[PDB]
């Protein structure tokens, strides 16, 4: 039997697998749909890490297949589609198809997180995991830092920076910003060179970082790829193992523990299929209840993208060619809207050019947002995504945030080191940015249109979370406890993004590789 059987290998399942399995006495399985990414196989898409986007021009090879979600909240005279949400299906999970960026967020985000019942969740008890996970190739000897971890994190010289990006820097000093150098230890507004995880100019998902070949070879960790987990196997209230699909063929296996590292998508519906959710929806699904537990599926979080583009003009081409670092991120920026005393640092925008679409672009979201959705079940089936409905901008102060983020983008390009380049920026989709949106100057002028433009074309960024919440043990609404426990039921923990009671004001893979890290202790301890 094994001790701990680790359902989805990615960020959070390739960590626990590793720390799980370092004790001999433990036997884990870690059990992945996808493919593997062993090193002398990694798909060319994946390895580019300068390149890092390229994943998503890949068709849906590496990807959840047609997995669709509702995006904005549902509002009167603006329809809304499904829209393809890429989520990884491989070895390695987001880390092995993401943008590479490596962030921590703020420590009033974690203290959040206890005050909202995740004790020991606060930002004294999570800076020991982001220090382990890290080896921090600019300041991993300084306090706050790691320098031993499985994960490089590092950052382009400000040196290096194009003309252009150097003009983006003067806009933004004029406005009082300073550069903050170093965003996972300095924790105010100002710009900085993005913090990223690559090895020279090749990704390196967490599955290079905690499952390497030394790591493989030990006898009491299995590794199961191209293998997916359709259901979790019950005696009374207790989980007790799973079923696995490999190719045509199911294959029951026992588990003394199952941990669900399937996804903030994913992970929810597992649990909801197991009965375990709101007794009123599994009735109604004919699912027989196990917990009676309401916030499973609820608490979904994800940051609210929008873009701003601009043809290149001649000099802002030729500036946009002079860095010194190739294609690797250059230039990020924390900044509060105004909209909500209580959340500063609640913007995060990039201004950057690109000579080969021929796009000057500013793109930002919404990184501490107000706004929370849900997804639920379609049907009792293993094979059925869940029903996810985003909700973005239900709360009124989320569309405030992304108007206030549109009006300093206007006060930025203003200033005389980017006006001299007579951008004319219009409005864009955040994720394949592209002409076709209204001029900035213009929408702004039309409070009815701009709104409608927004709910319209409001963006995620791949953060979603929060969906089988840490939470206090006599809170009906929480999922997990502080070391991932489902409450209602025995032998079962989820330790993925599902877990975070809110979004940090950071991009997710970092926040979940120290969630991971955390969780694999208290299991050990
Ligand atoms: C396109 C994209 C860009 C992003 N950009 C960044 C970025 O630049 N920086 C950043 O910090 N974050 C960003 N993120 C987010 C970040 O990568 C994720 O938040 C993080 O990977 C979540 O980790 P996880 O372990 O919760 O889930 P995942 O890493 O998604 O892992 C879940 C794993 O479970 C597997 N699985 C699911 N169901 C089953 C099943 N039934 N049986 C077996 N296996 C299963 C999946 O195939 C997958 O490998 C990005 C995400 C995406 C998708």
């Amino acid at each position: 039997i094994f001790d701990y059987v680790i359902v989805g290998g990615g960020t959070a399942g390739s960590v626990l697998a590793n720390r799980l399995s370092a004790r001999p006495e433990n036997r884990v399985l870690l059990i992945e749909a996808g493919i593997d990414t062993p090193e002398n196989n990694i798909p060319p898409e994946i390895h580019d890490g300068l390149r890092p986007w390229l994943p998503r021009l890949s068709g849906d090879k590496f990807f959840w297949p047609n997995l669709t979600i509702h995006r904005a909240a549902e509002h009167p005279g603006i329809t809304r589609e499904p829209q393809f949400y890429e989520q990884g299906r491989l070895l390695g999970g987001g880390s092995s198809v993401n943008m590479v960026v490596s962030n921590r967020g703020l420590p009033r985000d974690y203290d959040e997180w206890q005050a909202l019942g995740a004790d020991g969740w606060d930002w004294q008890g999570v800076l020991p995991y982001f220090i382990k996970t890290e080896r921090d190739a600019d300041y991993g000897d300084d306090p706050l830092h790691g320098n031993a971890g499985p994960i490089p994190i590092g950052r382009v010289d400000s040196r290096h920076w194009s003309d252009f990006t150097v003009a983006a820097t003067q806009a933004l000093e004029a406005a009082g910003l300073p550069n903050i150098h170093d965003q996972n230890a300095r924790f105010d507004d100002g710009y900085f060179p993005p913090a990223f995880t690559l090895k020279g100019e090749e990704r390196f998902s967490a599955a290079r970082g905690y499952l390497d070949a030394s790591v493989r070879v030990r006898p009491n960790l299995s590794l199961w790829t191209e293998s997916r987990v359709l259901k979790l196997l019950t005696t009374g209230n207790a989980i007790t193992g799973v079923s696995v699909l490999r190719g045509r063929e199911t294959l029951q296996v026992q588990a003394r523990e199952v941990i669900l590292t399937a996804g903030a998508l994913q992970s929810p519906a597992i649990l909801l299929r197991t009965g375990i959710g709101p007794a009123a929806d599994l009735h109604a699904l004919g699912i027989p209840v196990l917990a009676d537990r309401p916030g499973v599926g609820r608490n979904l979080w994800e940051h609210s993208s929008i873009g701003v583009v601009a043809p290149l003009t001649e000099q802002a081409r030729a500036d946009a060619s002079t860095g010194k670092a190739g294609s690797r991120h250059q230039l990020g920026i924390r900044a509060s809207s105004g909209v909500d005393p209580a959340t500063p640092s609640d913007l995060f925008l990039h201004i950057g050019a690109d000579p080969v679409s021929g796009l000057a672009s500013a793109v930002f979201w919404v990184n501490k947002p107000s706004s929370t959705g849900w997804l639920k079940l379609k049907d009792a089936d293993p094979f059925s995504y869940p029903d996810v409905d985003f909700n973005l901008l239900s709360d009124p102060r989320d569309l405030g945030r992304l108007k206030a983020g549109l009006r300093l983008i206007t006060h930025y390009f203003a200033a005389p080191s980017l006006a001299k380049y007579g951008l004319a920026l219009a409005l864009s989709r955040f994720a394949a940015p592209q002409p076709g949106g209204p001029l900035l100057n213009d929408l702004l002028q039309d409070e009815a249109a701009l709104e409608r433009y927004l709910r319209t074309n409001v963006g995620g960024v791949w953060h979603a979370s929060g969906t089988a919440r840490i939470g206090r043990a006599d809170d009906s609404q929480a999922v997990v406890d502080k070391a991932g426990r489902v409450y209602g039921v025995t032998g079962l923990r989820v330790a993925d993004a599902s877990i975070m009671p809110t979004v940090p004001t950071a991009n997710t893979n970092l926040p979940t590789l120290m969630l991971a890290e955390k969780i694999a202790d208290a299991i050990l301890t």
